[PDB]
């Protein structure tokens, strides 16, 4: 049954663009093993094979056989339903918890970064230090396995799919605008990114530095 993921074209309208959805979709393709194509969708120049597939024009979308599925939330559950063991490894985290770890982190980014004010800029740079401070305690308090490289274990999971996409361009973002940098005495996040980097699951479906940032500069305004 072909397998086609629909995901965000770059400026150029060809390339793929920034979008943390269409990555941890990317990823889980890739982690689930199974063949696939990718294919960029220029929501500007949208081609008349995608309306009649999506009339909608959501995206990402995954064209599984004919059928079409819309919502990231959603066309990741249905992978991991439909792609399954023996000829597919589970993805899906064993502790509840490595689900929520995080999660928080990119909505308080964005509103730190969208952000005029100077005189909010510290209670919310304060607010995603806390965020990021949370995910570094849940990273390393030991896991139910105890005598670890990611969120659940040390196999890559759907809640790092979800995570390392929006840690990614928080990172490569606020450094850029903000001057801002993980403190290293978040040890616990920096293994994660040193690992997560080292694997082309994750390292190999980041859209380029340049292209996270040109898509947050009419967003991240100075102080």
């Amino acid at each position: 049954p072909q397998v086609e993921l629909f995901v965000k074209a770059g400026s150029d309208g060809a390339k793929i663009g920034n979008c943390p959805f269409s990555q941890r979709l990317f990823m889980v393709l890739w982690l689930k093993g199974v063949t696939f194509n990718v294919t960029t969708v220029d929501t500007k120049r949208r081609t008349e094979t995608v309306q009649k597939l999506c009339p909608g024009g959501q995206l990402p979308f995954l064209l599984y056989g004919t059928e079409v599925h819309t919502d990231t939330n959603k066309i990741e559950e249905f992978l991991e339903a439909v792609l399954c063991p023996p000829r597919y490894p589970k993805l899906a985290a064993l502790n509840p918890e490595s689900n929520t770890a995080g999660l928080d982190i990119f909505a308080k980014f964005s509103a730190y970064i969208k952000n005029s004010n100077p005189a909010l800029n510290d209670n919310l740079e304060k607010g995603l230090l806390k965020a990021l401070k949370v995910l570094d305690n849940y990273l390393t308090s030991p896991l139910p396995e105890e005598v670890r490289k990611f969120l659940d274990g040390n196999e890559l999971t759907l809640a790092d799919c979800n995570l390392l996409p929006k840690l990614h361009i928080v990172q490569v973002v606020c450094k850029k605008y903000r001057g801002f940098t993980i403190p290293e005495a978040f040890r616990g996040v920096h293994r994660y990114l040193s690992n997560a980097y080292a694997r082309e699951e994750f390292a190999s479906t980041c859209p380029d530095d340049e292209l996270i940032e040109l898509a947050y500069e009419q967003v991240a305004k100075a102080l």
